[PDB]
């Protein structure tokens, strides 16, 4: 004959949420034969970048700044060699950390405007972070939802044989909407 029967159902919980944290590092660099002048040009770059960031809606207290990293190459432009350069190169980093995640898009689209001033910015897309830092806080209720959805398909009637739960996934909604995240989990329940 047959020795047992069971039914398995996958329940789905899916939610779009708004990222609550944007981390946006803006690197900029200068070279100079004179180190004091290198620092003066980086400081003017810094002031100009901050003024641009505030025009874009960033507040002072969202902008962090570590000491610039200077490299002494021991070079001189007077030297007639194929690799002559300025003695010093320095790189600085204005690190934006803000809950105002919807600003990122306009900062990135407009930061090219600072070429005016001779500013050379580098923004690495790999290091721009849009995070939903409440991710772990929300998982319990979405697991419960997915498990309840599974139970209701199963009703739609013995005990449970095996229950399991995938890992959560978290994806950008759109290519052009990185501040909205789509969170998903699937709970698999098997009943007799």
């Amino acid at each position: 004959k047959t020795l047992e029967r069971s039914v398995s159902v996958k329940g789905l919980s899916q939610k779009e949420v708004e990222a609550d944290t944007l981390i946006l590092p803006i690197k900029f660099t200068r070279s100079n034969n004179n180190l004091t002048n290198l620092y003066e040009e980086l400081e003017q770059d810094k002031e100009n970048i901050i003024k641009f960031l505030k025009e874009q809606g960033v507040k002072e207290d969202e902008i962090n700044y570590n000491s610039p990293n200077i490299i002494d190459r021991l070079s001189d432009p007077y030297s007639n060699d194929t690799q002559a350069a300025y003695r010093y190169i320095g790189t600085a980093n204005l690190l934006i950390y803000t809950q105002n995640v919807k600003l990122g898009k306009s900062i990135l689209e407009n930061i090219s405007s600072l070429a005016k001033f001779g500013i050379v910015t580098k923004i690495d897309d790999y290091d721009i972070e849009y995070l939903y830092t409440k991710l772990n806080e929300i998982k319990p209720q979405m697991i419960e939802e997915a498990t309840l959805n599974a139970r209701n398909a199963a009703i739609k009637l013995g005990k449970i044989k095996k229950a399991s739960q995938g890992q959560f996934s978290i994806n950008n909604r759109d290519k052009n909407t990185p501040y909205i995240k789509t969170i998903r989990v699937v709970s698999t329940i098997e009943y007799y």
